[PDB]
C-alpha cells in the first residue's frame, strides 16, 4: 500500500500472540513495544531523543507480522508512550520514502 | 526519489539560507530543528517525545527546502538529538511509505 502522512501512520501488527498498535516510524533506529512478556533472554538497553532516555529491554529474533508481512529482528520493550516499529523491521517488509 | 531504510534517512535541508543534515521522520507529528535564529514571532508548544514532554519554540509560516523540494510551514526549535523533519513537512512535499 501507500500511506500518507496527514495522520499518524499507524498499522496493526501482531506480535507474542497479541495484536497492538504501532506507528510507522522511519527515524526510529530501532522497535519499541509497551510492557509485554516475550520469549527468550534479553539485555538492558538505553535510548533516548527529546524528552530525555529510557531504559527498555532488548529481545533479539523476534517475529512481528506487520500488515500481513511477516518479518523478524530485535524488539525493544519498554515505557514508550506509543508503540514504533522502526527500520530495523520496516526495511524487512520493503518499506521507503517516496517523493 | 525512493529512500530504503537500511540507515537512517539523512538529507540535506535549507533554512534561513543555510544547509543542515535533517532525519525524515513519520514518527514525528512535527518537524523540530536545532537552535538557530528564525525570523518573526514565536508561540509556546509542548511536544512529547521517546522520554516525555518538553516546550519548544513555534515558529510559523517558515521557508524551508527539504532534498530540493520546497516547503513553507510550521517549524519548531529546541533540544532535538538531531534536526527533524515530521509529518507536517513531509506531507507538504509529498512524501508517502510505500511497501
Ligand atoms: N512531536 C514531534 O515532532 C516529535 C516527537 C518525538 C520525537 S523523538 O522522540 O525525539 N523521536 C525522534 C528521534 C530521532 C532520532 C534519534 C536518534 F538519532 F538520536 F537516535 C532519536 C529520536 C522519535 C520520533 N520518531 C523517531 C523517534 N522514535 C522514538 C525512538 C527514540 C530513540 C530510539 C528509537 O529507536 C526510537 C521527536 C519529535
Ligand atoms: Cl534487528
Ligand atoms: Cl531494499
Ligand atoms: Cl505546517
Amino acid at each position: 500500500p501507500q500511506i500518507t502522512l496527514w495522520k499518524r501512520p499507524l498499522v496493526t501488527i501482531k506480535i507474542g500472540g497479541q495484536l497492538k498498535e504501532a506507528l510507522l516510524d522511519t527515524g526510529a533506529d530501532d522497535t519499541v513495544i509497551e510492557e509485554m512478556s516475550l520469549p527468550g533472554r534479553w539485555k538492558p538497553k538505553m535510548i533516548g531523543g527529546i524528552g530525555g532516555f529510557i531504559k527498555v529491554r532488548q529481545y533479539d529474533q523476534i517475529i512481528i507480522e506487520i500488515c500481513g508481512h511477516k518479518a523478524i529482528g530485535t524488539v525493544l520493550v519498554g515505557p514508550t508512550p506509543v508503540n514504533i516499529i522502526g527500520r530495523n523491521l520496516l526495511t524487512q517488509i520493503g518499506c521507503t520514502l517516496n517523493f
